[PDB]
């Protein structure tokens, strides 16, 4: 239920009026400080569905396993009818990133043996690494991580400490990039979780690299409703904005 860590951090309790309705945490990470900052320790630690976010990964064991290819990541849509139009099309991993195709990486999951998933989640320690829960173990089920862990992960990736190919990160960090200025890249992935018929569980998650320093954050969102990735993000960019990151 809970990520077990003793590393220091600088509190940032003033960073409650954010969250207003929600039960939140904001965690960032200061790669040249080697410094962790946080907003509700507890939240924190506490681990929740991934939900969309978890595509990332997806992705990275896609390319690892070469189900994906650095000049192939194409999907045919096989005409199901969906709830939103952005998915009733063919995809590659830009546009699947981007619309928050759940289909696309569904398929990927279905390639990959789950002796395999739990190998790579083995590796890079994503939060309980539980996945017998639901064959789409990722959204709303039995697999959960915490904000801290979502920052780790990223730091890793990006640290090039993960064992997956450097181009294959590039791809994927492209595919989530959000604004891209001479000063800084943008990158981040929302996720949303339903319960009861209500948004219950945000993600927003990703980093800034600026010309000297990298800041990986994950905002996370609890709430009875109106808990979802659009508003983590809006949260988000608030906090990175006054921290004048973005
Ligand atoms: C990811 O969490 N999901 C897929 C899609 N978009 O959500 S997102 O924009 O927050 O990433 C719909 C919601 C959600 C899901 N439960 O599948």
């Amino acid at each position: 239920d809970k990520y077990e860590t003793n590393v220091s951090y600088k509190k940032l309790n003033q960073l409650a009026p954010y969250f207003k309705g929600f039960d939140g945490s904001f965690v960032l990470y200061n790669e040249r400080e080697q410094a962790y900052s946080i907003y509700n320790e507890p939240e924190s630690k506490q681990r929740y569905s991934p939900n969309s976010t978890y595509k990332i990964y997806l992705a990275l064991m896609a390319f690892d396993q070469n189900l994906l290819s650095l000049n192939h990541t194409e999907q045919q849509w096989d005409k199901h009818q969906y709830p939103f139009k952005e998915w009733n099309q063919d995809q590659n991993l830009n546009s699947s990133m981007k619309y928050s195709v759940n289909w696309y990486y569904e398929n990927l999951n279905k390639h990959l043996r789950q002796d395999e998933v739990k190998s790579y989640l083995d590796l890079i320690e994503y939060g309980n690494e539980e996945i017998s829960g639901n064959e789409n173990y990722w959204n709303e089920s039995s697999l959960k991580i915490s904000a801290i862990e979502q920052v780790n992960l990223l730091k890793n990736m990006k640290q090039h400490n993960m064992h997956f190919d450097n181009k294959a990160i590039e791809k994927v960090e492209n595919s989530m990039t959000l604004k891209q200025k001479d000063t800084y890249k943008y990158v981040g992935k929302t996720g949303t979780g339903i319960v009861n018929h209500k948004e219950a569980n945000g993600w927003f998650v990703g980093y800034v690299e600026t010309k000297d320093n990298t800041y990986y954050f994950a905002t996370h969102l609890k709430g009875e409703d109106n808990a979802n990735g659009e508003k983590a993000q809006q949260i988000s960019e608030r906090i990175l904005k006054e921290m004048e990151l973005i």
